[PDB]
């Protein structure tokens, strides 16, 4: 039996200073029982070491940003080096341009490029470039996919057929959701029916061309390319938020590995090697909308830092490696069909979506394609699953909305240890229903 | 002439290339001062700069305000690569978020609890929806030229926005009045107040130049406001750590609902922060239905470059130092535009300061933007000149840090001497 003593500790105090102890909801283990959450002291390649000195082998990967493992010297050096010069100047630099120029050679599409400080900034800035560049004021999203924490973004479907938005949140007024149609991931026919009905005033739709919000989920055939169709004729423009897929599947976005072009792209987690960062890009005439060129205005103080642009810089030098996507891919393979045996053996329902070193382990009987699924399925099993998976010293993200993601660091032993603590989890689960 | 900019001229051609307008923010640009490549910098050290052609100035951009203890402070330094060498972003909990909470609430006592997010316009954003979850309200109100990140609401000029992209939806929740003027507010609150979640202050100004609000001025905001059961929210983005070691609300001894706070807790790393009273953070996920969230929020190397910052900013005399050397800095440039005829008003406060080319006092957005940006324009090309690197618009501020010199500023004052003769004889 493990013991988490310390995290308890840390927690009781963390409640006193900090809201609910955490700084992001998805930190809290409400969704998994309650409890204190576990805290980490540090983190080397594949591994995790919590305050009480447990040993995890990790799948959280900080929420998708992580995939050279943590602290890969070569980020390391890149760091330090930074730090040494400042990290922090509120001037042009180099490595900004060098940045730039090594994004723009992945991802063709990117004419032009300008850094921000998150995902959350990155789509934020989307947004208002698209309202800019068309002059309507509408955005329309696929339902359960997350674009950050802007007051926009949260905003839900949607009574009825292709309609208004409703907050999702406390605090965005109905003023914000009105300018917000939500609809199935998927499904080309509601998509159909929401462009009919508001297309014209629709500035732009959103899209994480492949989903990892509500576990991974994958486009059907044909759909990106129906996206592209269908929001064009309507003279809107398509959003590919890749603040998750882009360098996560393959050296490039998941526009390059799906072959379907975006108008804009939103960028962050993988990108900055781990420190805070966002980018956004696209076609050269809507980029021009923004200042100091265009009327659209974003800034940020830490935007295009040398620190970050320094680590994103070793992060992509690192990704470059010939057959490193392909072992993310081999490896997620071996854990995907020790998962599937270790189900079939103990009885327990479960469906699993896997791209390459990604992967979502549902608990249902049901294919997982859409948002509606996903929140069907069984969150009290994943639950208790998941603090049986931490006795077992794997760490997962405490969600059933989660991924599992592999970095270049996890080694076969790892993931058929990984398969073993699974065997484990499933026959406790089998033995208490 | 003397002072070569060749390479970055032709960074800048590269980097338009590739990159909006060749920078990532507007504020960076050299458009507000005549135009031209800006100045790309290679390296910082201490209070000095060092651009891509090997020129070396003092430097008092401090990066639009996180910067006080210098350029790569070696406590600082320290912190990220130990951090870095450690895992710089985990996604879950750590003691060091713990750790740099207390900290921020000992030196910020009005802080019941705080949450880390990464940018000081996400700590704003985030006080807004929380205003508005706890108040149940919609209208925001704030003063006119001030600064609250770039986010949709705060940059509307009900109100009218002055960004393209953002929606009359959004500008209909926005009320803008003067700084400085209570008769304004008053009025604004006896019509709108019962719609009005919050107002957003600055307790001091720091991007139209330093502006301090007049005696007064802050209690009065904080009467009529809650008076109409709204919020008030210390944008101390800037302010915080920069005055004294806490708040513009510790300094001025007033008290606002919610703080947000970024820049210079960070120690130069992307940060932002939020808190204030006990019952209004409830509001916030998981406790409450106000939702908000952030990959980088509370991350390791974040946390252990802030706590090295306050730690450095801890120590005896430092602010009084940055106080004293100001005070020089003020006098040397006064005497300088005395001498050299030149039409100046300079707002100080403490280390931080800024030089308008007029003869108003500036109390407001109004005056400032009055004030001769052909003139100012002139003055930072000729202060380049002279090596020293200011912040490139009139509505910017000069930064002292823990680093500058008695020797530095004494050299500031002969360059804006030099630079005062060259304006005068045109």
């Amino acid at each position: 039996v493990v013991k988490f003593t310390k995290s308890e500790a840390l927690h009781k105090e963390a409640l006193e200073h900090i809201v609910g102890g955490v700084n992001s909801p998805s930190r809290s283990f409400k969704a998994v029982g309650g409890g204190a959450p576990i805290a980490m002291e540090r983190g080397k390649g594949a591994y995790f070491w919590d305050v009480d000195g447990n040993k995890y082998i990790d799948y959280l990967a900080a929420y998708g940003p992580i995939i050279t493992g943590h602290a890969h010297p070569h980020i390391t050096k890149a760091i330090t080096t930074a730090a040494e010069n400042g990290v922090l100047y509120g001037t042009p630099t180099a490595l900004e341009v060098k940045f730039a120029k090594m994004l723009k050679e992945a991802m063709p599409a990117l004419d032009k490029v300008r850094f921000v400080n998150s995902g959350t900034e990155a789509v934020m800035t989307t947004i208002r470039v698209a309202r800019a560049y068309t002059g309507r004021t509408k955005i329309m999203k696929f339902a359960g996919c997350y674009h950050g924490h802007s007051d926009l973004v949260l905003v839900a479907a949607g009574s009825g057929p292709s309609t208004l938005g409703t907050p999702d949140s406390a605090g965005v007024p109905q003023s914000i959701a009105q300018e917000v149609i939500t609809v199935p991931f998927n499904n080309v026919e509601t998509l159909k029916e929401a462009l009919d009905k508001w297309g014209h005033e629709v500035a732009a739709i959103l899209v994480e061309p492949i989903v990892g919000n509500f576990g991974i989920v994958e486009p059907k055939p044909g759909f990106l390319e129906k996206v592209n169709e269908l929001v064009h004729e309507a003279g809107a423009l398509v959003i590919y938020d890749e603040v998750i897929t882009a360098f996560r599947f393959m050296y490039g976005g998941a526009q390059d590995l799906l072959g379907v072009t975006p108008d804009l792209t939103a960028l962050g987690k993988v990108i900055g090697g781990g420190l805070p960062i966002g980018a956004y890009g696209g076609k050269k005439e809507i980029m021009e909308q923004v200042a100091p060129l265009g009327p659209a205005y974003q800034a940020g103080t830490m935007a295009g830092n040398p620190a970050s642009m320094a680590s994103g810089i070793a992060c992509l030098e690192v990704l470059q490696q010939e057959g490193l996507y392909e072992k993310l891919d081999e490896l997620g393979a071996t854990l995907e069909k020790g998962i599937l045996e270790q189900a079939a053996k103990h009885n327990i329902d479960i469906t699993l979506n896997r791209l390459k070193g990604a992967l979502t382990v549902y608990f249902t009987t049901n294919t997982i394609e859409d948002y509606d699924a996903a929140q069907d399925t069984d969150g009290e099993m994943f639950g208790k699953f998941f603090k049986l998976m931490l006795q077992e010293g794997v760490n997962l993200a405490p969600s059933k909305y989660e991924a599992w993601f592999l970095t270049t660091e996890h080694t076969k032993e790892d993931i058929e240890y990984t398969i073993e603590a699974v065997g484990r989890a499933f026959a406790a689960l089998a033995d208490n229903k």
